[PDB]
């Protein structure tokens, strides 16, 4: 579990790195401009209440729905819900279109995302005693350990004395003993007393490196999916390795081996598992079979916070014989969650956002350029205008400038056109 | 091992029940008449020295040979060697003719006889604590056990507390705990909380009979062959059950399972194994392959005392291309042992023996009848005259008498004739 390192899809949250959380005071009322947020007071305060409902454990089989248009702070508020829940919490942003896979089933892909939303907080402090054995009999046992770069003799507690007698010991055996109720023995194992005659033996163990007394500090924050993806290999290259269509490395029997060891760490009290947040954009795209999986998922106490988002008003239920419902959510699951409405930003609110994103991205710009780009944030979507910051900075650097002006941003619209305008131009 | 009961061939030692051991004083000199012995002072004292050599552990790869005619106290002195070694020691009397089997090999039969000569002295005293669990948390643990006829609460030592935490416990579990460094748990097992719905479960254990606190006394004296013959069954009928020609119940893999558990009882210090005596009559009948097995056997420290007996002077070595040797023992094995000569008894010595056997067998006889039967002990063998005691007692009981006279013993010779006289009569 120490070797297991967390691999996170940072490209999804890359557009929200400018947001630090949810800007609100002690009473609960949202601030005008805090934590990288502009406006959206009604929706900010609303989910600022749901974070408390999770903390108070009052979200008994409940979820959240973010109703609003494109670029209305939906995905942004979802990340704020995680950021406000605790430190190093799992946030899994998905889109209904991601479920629509070619090889894996509609929920074999929804399963790993649920595993990507449930984490594990580890806080294990162990006192290592590695090396050989040099027995002495006092009034309750003295053993001298020999390591690769050190030698130390220690007067063991009578608790260890009972544990060592159970697992046969002799002078010249490599051992791993722990003060925190730990007993492990390697009978006769020692590379020092190994002859070159026998090779197939493997009955000997090398002399442990460093010192005998070692203070092992384990502070690990990994999701359940990280445990599955690390135990699948028969690991640095794996962050860029996926070129295989089948993806048969993750099998149901491999997950059972993870579920049992995770349970063992909870029973010991070493590490407790912490459920996070599962965000589903394009919630209407989800099949009826997916919603019934979610209904079963929400009933489990281990389950994370299922936050959905739908840009549609009235939509046909996917997986049903054409049944129009609100946001495309079936009634069975619509009642299961509380709806939070996300309001569109007026031109005055849009330029306040631009200045925050430019400051984070590292793009210097004139006051007049912010006004021109905000005009595109109201005529077209908020995502399109925000995308104009990076090409205009290159166009300015090329012209020798650091400050981006109207002339530089005018070319950005000419070169990089939105999906709506690009279609109409072709006629 | 408690269920394992010792089955011994009492018919072989039946003719020597009249002998209690070896009659000798503190200095070592043999008595005229003691322990059921008459004469044979030279041979009695000789093996009365070998018993001390075994006790002093000076019999380093050594044995004993009893050279003498038929009925010269050979088998009798061998039993005396066991009787003088210790209490409840194994004595295995064999004849060279027994090795000559139809199914098993010459040493597959010599092996079990060696297993019949190495015993195990057990002295285990255990403090049983059987019943359910009713946990209480004091300052190091209080558990109340519930048995079929009793209930008791006990304040356990902190040593048991560490052992119980290793093997998962809950309230209402049947447990077997020991004060003599013993820990055994049956997780969730209890017949009290068993529903009639599940049958294939077998996860529950019945409530232990009697009281919770039980003092188990185990004093067992069994040979290595007893452990093999009891573990062979998949046991009272077995004392008379042997009707199978193959005898495939005892396999090499079954013996390995006995060798490992016996070793475990020695390592714990519960029971130590004690080597006895292996007596081989008709030593000349043994094959050269048998003597090489004995040579390898005598070198082992676990080996019993190999006492041989040969009635032959110069005899050809069995298993060799006609090579005459002393007593039929090959030189390699002749040097390996010390020879004890057994002198034939004079008529005066024979009637002294008769009076001892008659007193043990329960046969009342006149002084004149002892003289007439002693005349047959000198003209014919000592075994033949000793055999005349039982039929003559029946002939006397039939005549209404309790005392056996000359007339009664005269008919016994007429009815039951020796092997020599029966042959010559036929002409
Ligand atoms: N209130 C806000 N304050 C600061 N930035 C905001 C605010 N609302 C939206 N944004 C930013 O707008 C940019 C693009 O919008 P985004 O893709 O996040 O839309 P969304 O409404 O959050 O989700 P959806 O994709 O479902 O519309 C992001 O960088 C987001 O953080
Ligand atoms: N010295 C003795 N004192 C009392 N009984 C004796 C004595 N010597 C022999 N006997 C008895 O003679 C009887 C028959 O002899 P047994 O078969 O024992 O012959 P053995 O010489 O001991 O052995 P083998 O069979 O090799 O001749 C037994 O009951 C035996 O105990």
């Amino acid at each position: 579990i120490s070797e297991v390192r967390g691999n996170t899809r940072d490209h999804r949250t890359a557009a929200h790195t400018h947001i630090k959380g949810l800007g609100l005071n002690s009473s609960g009322i949202a601030e005008k401009q805090a934590a990288g947020f502009v406006g959206q007071c009604a929706a900010r305060e609303a989910c600022g209440v749901v974070v408390d409902l999770i903390k108070a454990h009052k979200m008994a089989g409940r979820g959240v729905l973010l109703a609003g248009g494109p670029g209305t702070g939906k995905t942004a508020l979802a990340l704020a819900i995680s950021q406000e829940l605790g430190t190093k919490i799992p946030f899994c942003p998905i889109t209904g279109s991601e479920i629509y896979s070619t090889e894996v089933k509609k929920t074999e892909v929804l399963m790993e995302n649920f595993r990507r939303a449930i984490g594990l907080r580890v806080r294990e402090t162990k006192d290592v005693y590695e090396g050989e054995v040099t027995e002495m009999t006092p009034e309750t046992l003295l053993i001298g350990l020999k390591s690769a770069r050190g030698q130390k003799k220690l007067r063991l507690d009578p608790s260890i004395y009972e544990a060592i007698q159970k697992e046969r010991v002799q002078v010249g055996d490599v051992i791993y003993i722990e003060t925190n109720t730990g007993a492990c023995k390697r009978v006769g194992r020692s590379d020092a007393y190994a002859t070159e005659f026998d090779l197939e033996a493997e009955e000997y163990v090398p002399i442990p490196k460093g010192e005998v007394h070692k203070k092992k500090e384990i502070v690990q924050d990994v999701t359940l999916h990280d445990l599955d993806v690390a135990n699948a290999r028969p690991i640095i290259s794996m962050m860029g390795q996926l070129m295989k269509p089948k993806m048969t490395e993750i099998t149901d029997k491999l997950r059972m081996e993870i579920n049992k060891v995770v349970q063992k760490y909870i029973n010991q009290g070493v590490a407790e598992l912490i459920p996070g947040v599962l965000f589903i954009d394009e919630a209407h795209m989800l099949d009826i079979e997916c919603f019934t999986y979610l209904n079963k998922a929400l009933e489990s106490p281990i389950a994370p916070i299922v936050v959905l988002a739908s840009n549609r008003g009235i939509a046909t239920i996917r997986g049903a014989d054409d049944l129009k419902a609100a946001h495309g959510i079936p009634p069975d699951f619509l009642q299961r969650l509380l709806i939070i409405p996300t309001h569109p930003y007026e031109p005055d609110e849009i330029r306040r956002i631009v200045r925050i994103r430019a400051q984070t991205e590292g793009v210097q710009l004139t006051d007049a350029a912010v006004d021109r780009v905000a005009e595109h944030g109201v005529r077209i979507s908020l995502r399109y205008c925000l995308q104009l910051l990076a090409p205009a900075s290159i166009l300015a650097r090329v012209n020798g400038r650091t400050q981006v002006d109207v002339q530089d941003i005018a070319e950005a619209e000419e070169l990089f056109l939105d999906a709506r305008r690009s279609a109409n131009i072709l006629t």
